[PDB]
């Protein structure tokens, strides 16, 4: 890591915090990622300078295929600009996929998927990415980026989410009570979470870190669903409920806020919330 150029920005305040209405570190000393919290000129910088490369995923199977265009025309708008980006299109319809415009630096790679009917064979989600693409990723990509296709972007998504391992505060409970939380609350299950344990609930809509963190949280989490299976249950949220114990087990480096991924249609834009940079689409 060579060194940062000169830079003029004003000077951080120590005896002033720059939000004080959230909560911006975890107790395990992981940064929660909110609008204010940080220089994106330094990040910016910081990571150009190591040549970093994003790969960014997202499953468009049957009729989701719809909305490739607008996820695809915003994140070119509002995803890591500036950045070398891979974007990961898996499909059962390679026609259908649009035929989007993109920056230089970024490209896009159709993978063809087989649709399943059953939620359990749905999730080659957690599959896919650590067994027919594991050794592709590890050479294209430094960090992975797993998103919902249903989605658009809004506002800036950057470099300040890149991390060895993140997850995304559920914009729904966000303020809610760990008792609160829709976790898996069946003893018999791999996902499951006790009423008194819990840090947030992470919804699986964004998730994302180096290509190694990702795939050991996807082959855990495959693992989990596969043993939930063989005993014949399955977790109340699916791949959320699996995630969720993941990250409860294995701390994330960096927490996004619901800044991230958030539904302005059912949660409007509260005080709280500086920007909406990822949202669902009506």
């Amino acid at each position: 890591m060579v060194s940062l150029p000169r830079m003029v920005y004003p000077q951080p305040k120590v005896l002033t915090p720059c939000r004080k209405d959230v909560l911006v570190v975890t107790p395990w000393l992981a940064p929660i990622v909110w609008e204010g919290t940080f220089n994106i000129d330094i990040l910016n910088e910081q990571f150009r300078l190591q040549n970093t490369t994003i790969g960014l995923t997202v499953f468009a199977i049957k009729k989701y295929v719809a909305f490739l265009k607008l996820f695809l025309e915003t994140a070119e708008k509002h995803f890591m600009v500036g950045h070398r980006v891979h974007y990961y299109v898996f499909t059962d319809q390679p026609a259908a996929v649009p035929r989007v415009t993109l920056g230089t630096g970024r490209q896009l790679s159709v993978l063809e998927v087989r649709a399943y009917k059953r939620w359990q064979d749905v999730s080659r989600r957690m599959e896919m990415i650590s067994d027919f693409c594991e050794r592709r990723f590890l050479s294209e990509v430094d960090y992975l980026v797993c998103v919902d296709v249903d989605m658009e972007f809004r506002d800036h998504v950057g470099v300040e989410i890149l991390t060895p391992l993140f997850g995304t505060l559920h914009p729904g409970f966000y303020g809610s009570s760990r008792e609160a939380f829709t976790y898996e609350r069946r003893p018999q299950s791999q996902a499951y979470i006790p009423k008194d344990e819990g840090d947030f609930y992470y919804l699986g809509g964004f998730f994302g870190g180096s290509v190694q963190e990702v795939q050991r949280l996807t082959r855990a989490c495959h693992q989990a669903m596969m043993v939930d299976q063989a005993n014949g249950i399955e977790a109340v949220w699916h791949d959320d409920s699996h995630l969720n114990k993941y990250l409860l087990r294995h701390k994330p480096t960096k927490v996004l806020s619901p800044e991230y991924l958030w539904d302005q249609q059912l949660l409007g834009w509260p005080a709280v919330l500086r920007k909406l940079r990822f949202t669902a689409v009506p």
